């Protein structure tokens, strides 16, 4: 509880979580639904690898359909309209050791904030 909450099932402190604002939101988006996110993504070294925010429009994708790295699908399952979180995402949630050069080194730790503005069934 130091570094976030642990919402993973395995309780593998492998994706933890930080709430910095509390959404208005009643129901976290269900499987299947159309999410609209904002987010800002950086390295442990504080660098900046990537931000929806720079295109100045959200990051749209079906939660729970593998289209995004595990430590989203279980992270923005958890969120409510408009909140704001931070993740920390372990390689094993993430890129693991291979990564995805040239933006995600070998065993990176990534640390998003993420914003859920919409979702749609
Ligand atoms: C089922 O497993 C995966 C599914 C998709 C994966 O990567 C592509 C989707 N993706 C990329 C998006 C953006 O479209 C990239 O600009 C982005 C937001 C959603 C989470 C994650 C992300 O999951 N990434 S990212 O910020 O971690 C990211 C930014 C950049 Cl610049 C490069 C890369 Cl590789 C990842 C990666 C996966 O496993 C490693």
């Amino acid at each position: 509880t130091e570094q976030g909450e642990d919402i993973t099932s395995k309780k593998d402190r492998g994706v933890l979580k930080i709430v910095k604002r509390v959404g208005n939101g009643e129901e976290t988006p269900m499987i299947g639904d159309k999410v609209y996110v904002h987010y800002k993504g950086k390295l442990s070294n504080g660098k900046k690898f990537d931000s929806s925010h720079d295109r100045n429009e959200p990051f749209v994708f079906s939660l729970g359909k593998g289209q995004v790295i595990k430590a989203w699908d279980i992270g923005v399952a958890t969120m409510k309209k408009g909140e704001i979180c931070h993740l920390l995402c372990k390689p094993e949630y993430a890129y693991g050791s291979a990564g995805s050069l040239p933006k995600i080194p070998s065993n990176a730790t990534l640390f998003f904030e993420i914003e859920l503005l919409d979702f749609k069934g």
